[PDB]
């Protein structure tokens, strides 16, 4: 059994993580932080997962051989740290991870918290969208200046963000009259959903396939365009929704004067839709996390749609 | 079959009425408003919802006939509304639920947001603390001259708020070492599993023995003082805790200088441990929740706390 330590197990990502580990039968460890406080959610997060048969273990990133006491008990460490800047944006904190298991020394590999777009493809991204790859890079870097063996689980879009709302922006519900198609609408976009990526996740933490490589998850069925997206929830309710075409240039107006938060998702959005950033490149079948784990039969955006009719 | 519309069903209460009213068989409505935007966590709990076989109805405080419309499709609505300073306090928003059940006619029962102490017991309260008594006496006014028929649900400590943590403030989980305990930790305190408040609660919206009357959830085994409750902890870990016992002058030295909400936190723990508001009076068999209900095999305190080994 391997021994894993998920650090943000609370997180949107993470608690399904820690779902997905336990599932997986890794003996799964939970990094429970002192500060929660009146934080009753998480407190009962930590309460479902013991249930579950997850081991609480206790530490703080301001308590530094807490960390290490914490990492020394495990093989793999996965982290979820923040890194949404509308949630919170918490990625460096991880460097003081990092900095433990390099103490700890008997870590086997270390997934940091990527599973978005792959940083370091992302070098000319709009500010301050941009901070989001930037800081993971500077985790990178100090992951293989401390050799620490990884794993980087990049490529498709949460599903709950960009397919249950038929990426419409500052909503998580499809729209009921209108969309907005960026661009054309025929730009390959990567979906999935998070309980697949979870558990791509626990099957590929402890794969010697994947030990120090970047792991995509582009499920092929789940490679969709926008319009492609819209198509299927319009065959689903049976309505043709009013599309209006927003080109690159009007979706990028003004920017610079909207909230920060939202600046970072324009700029997101404007990657992902308009210039294709999670399809402009192939990747092997030796690095594609459906082709690595085909008995993960992943869901489909018809069925995962199907829960919002 | 009877027909209920929950109003906060995304809250703590809330959604576990909402699932504990599925579980009783009542055809169970959800309020969803409109301003949900990226709380994520909001809209899964919704879509968990009609997993389960809730039915989504959409609906906003802010237009009065949406939620005329809303109560017209039930038989009894439950409002599960915030009321805790340091989250939400908005206990008032009720009284425009109460003139759309006025308006709308047809609500056989209203169970506004009590949950808690007895607010016409509480006159002498703490403020700011007795706002939140002051607003729920302001609903029942309301109520009561709508001649709206009503049952008012009251009386226990929800157990992770006072159970789970020793009855320390400003955490949830018991103590390492040291456990302060309020004056001499004799005083009776009534607690009770969240689960089985609510399910108390679907039980109690259409029995006619508790229509237009306050029903208290009192079960026997869980009426205990401080002390016994540590005891039971130090009982399940085989470790005594250090205790330090708090006079009530010094429980609330300096009130006035702290923030509202812990202010708040500190009149009503001064109300329940000090003064013993929720045993300092006998209620009858025929109001209370456990004896009407003795198919529910209440959690008791020391199943509670072992769920924190
Ligand atoms: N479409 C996509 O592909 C998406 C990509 N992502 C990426 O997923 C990853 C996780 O994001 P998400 O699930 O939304 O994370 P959350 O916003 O849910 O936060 C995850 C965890 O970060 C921990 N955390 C936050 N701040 C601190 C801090 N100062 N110190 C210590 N711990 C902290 C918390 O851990 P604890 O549980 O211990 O409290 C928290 O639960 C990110 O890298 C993100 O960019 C996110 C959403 C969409
Ligand atoms: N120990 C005890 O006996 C305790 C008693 N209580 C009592 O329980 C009751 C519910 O409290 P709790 O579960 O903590 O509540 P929450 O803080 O979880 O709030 C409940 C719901 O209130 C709705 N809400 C909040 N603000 C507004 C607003 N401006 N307009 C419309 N709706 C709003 C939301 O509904 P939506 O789902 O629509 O978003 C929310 O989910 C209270 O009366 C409280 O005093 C609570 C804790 C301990
Ligand atoms: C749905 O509306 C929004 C949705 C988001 C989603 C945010 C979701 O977490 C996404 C994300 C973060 C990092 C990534 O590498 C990523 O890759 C797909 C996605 C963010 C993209 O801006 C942001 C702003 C919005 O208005
Ligand atoms: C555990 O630490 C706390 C616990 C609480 C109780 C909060 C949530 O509601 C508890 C409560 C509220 C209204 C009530 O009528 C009630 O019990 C009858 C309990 C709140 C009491 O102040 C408050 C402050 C704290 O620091």
């Amino acid at each position: 059994k391997t021994r894993v330590l998920v650090v943000g197990a609370t997180g949107y990502i993470g608690k399904r993580i820690v779902r997905a580990c336990l599932a997986e039968g890794h003996e799964t460890y939970v990094l429970q932080r002192p500060e929660i406080g009146l934080e009753i959610e998480k407190v009962q997060l930590f309460l479902s997962f013991k249930k579950l048969g997850a081991r609480i273990v206790e530490g703080s990133f301001s308590d530094h051989q807490s960390l290490v006491s914490a990492v020394k008990l495990v093989d793999v460490v996965v982290s979820a740290m923040s890194g949404v800047h509308f949630r919170s944006h918490n990625i460096l904190v991880q460097l003081k991870l990092v900095e433990a298991i390099k103490e700890a020394g008997n870590v086997k590999r270390f997934l940091p918290s990527e599973f978005g777009m792959d940083p370091p493809r992302m070098g000319h991204a709009l500010p301050p969208g941009r901070e989001t790859f930037d800081q993971k890079m500077e985790v990178r870097q100090a992951i293989e200046a401390a050799g620490i063996p990884y794993t980087y689980v990049v490529g498709a879009c949460f599903a709950a963000y960009f397919a249950g709302n038929l990426s419409q922006m500052v909503t998580l519900l499809p729209p009921k009259e209108k969309v907005n198609i960026y661009g054309d609408g025929n730009v390959k976009v990567v979906f999935a959903d998070e309980d697949d990526i979870a558990k791509y996740t626990a099957k590929t933490l402890n794969d010697p396939r994947t030990l120090n490589k970047t792991v995509n998850i582009r499920p092929p069925d789940n490679v969709l365009t926008q319009l492609e997206l819209v198509q299927i929830w319009e065959k689903l309710t049976g309505k043709e929704l009013e599309k209006t075409n927003i080109a690159a240039q009007d979706f990028l107006a003004n920017i610079e004067q909207m909230e920060i938060p939202h600046q970072a998702g324009i700029g997101h959005f404007y990657h992902i839709f308009y210039e294709g950033c999670l399809t402009d490149h192939e990747v092997g079948e030796d690095e594609e996390a459906s082709s690595l784990y085909p008995d993960v039969k992943y869901k489909r955006m018809d069925d995962y749609l199907r829960m919002f009719l």
